[PDB]
């Protein structure tokens, strides 16, 4: 018969201390986790912990009343981002007329940036603009000043979007 | 006669791997300062180097690190990790380098997975997202 | 429930327009600072948003506008 | 499971005389 090619392994080099492994490599093979909980964007789930309980005090509304105040915060950071000065104020429509809120209780509680806290919410903006995108056209503001042209794109542009690995390649260039 | 007797690799030797030494010194001070011991302390390394493939070998010293275990997290300090890591955190989790494209490769097959670092240098192939962390 | 009761619209929200409070502090204080009451003030305004128009919203601030 | 880290916590010292408080908390 032909002669087959005998391939040869360079070897998994595992690292190891003084004699002994470094992994439990029966629990690495049992270890899926997701982009969203560990990375550097989205922070903990104890820096939003601390965040949204110093907002609650530093509001006075209890439950059951401030989860209708952050359906206004998420709105407003959609539109001018999460960079505001730190005295100002940020609006919430309400039949007619507005109401306001101080700034100051938002932006030095989240201790990472505020970009990082309010990443938590990247999973509903999405969906909030696609609800918006189909009863009217619906760029949001940070959309306006990179000057994108398409109302289906104008989903993924907005300032704290996460950018994930179900980003598809064209949205991925409109941050960077 | 001894020169023609010695062929020592690439990773034995090089800059990016810090030596046996730095990594025994590394090892030992982090699993004092976590006062986890032995048969317990291996299960955190598989969480450190799941999270230096998407954040980098550059964090703040302050800050924390996060570990997945059922659906909420965990969270350690990231002060004894890059204060003992004599040459730097990058020369010391180069050891992982060998397990960490082996555990992409793992990843890749069941979803789509480009690693945190790939995502900001905007490569653009699933295939190529296996040696390309940091 | 409310979220998806919820639709406000760009020019109410964002950072170009300031809020109805800071339109509302401004335009007392210009009633106010001018001593031209009430039915004879929105006739100034007539002529402030054609001259800002055209010279901009950047004067200096000792200058005039001119009606 | 993952291994918790035991978090200590050094004692808020209160000061004392000879034996008591010092401070009606």
């Amino acid at each position: 018969t032909v002669p087959r090619i005998k391939a040869i392994t360079s070897k998994m080099r595992m690292p190891k201390s003084k004699g002994a492994t470094v992994l439990n490599l029966e629990h690495l093979l049992e270890y899926a986790p997701q982009q969203i909980d560990i990375s550097n964007t989205r922070a903990t789930q104890s820096q939003f912990d601390t965040w949204y309980e110093a907002v609650q005090l530093a509001y006075d509304i209890g439950e059951t009343e401030m989860p209708t105040v952050m359906n206004g915060l998420m709105v407003w950071c959609i539109e001018n981002g999460t960079s505001p000065n730190i005295n100002g104020v940020w609006v919430m429509m309400d039949g007619d007329e507005q109401v306001e809120y101080p700034l100051k209780p938002i932006v030095e509680n989240a201790k990472p940036t505020l970009r990082q806290i309010m990443a938590h919410f990247s999973d509903v903006a999405e969906a909030y603009i696609e609800m918006r995108n189909k009863k009217e056209p619906y760029m949001p503001r940070y959309g306006l000043v990179r000057n994108l042209r398409d109302g289906s794109l104008a989903r993924y542009a907005f300032d704290f979007y996460e950018v994930t690995s179900r980003t598809p390649v064209r949205a991925r260039e409109a941050h960077i």
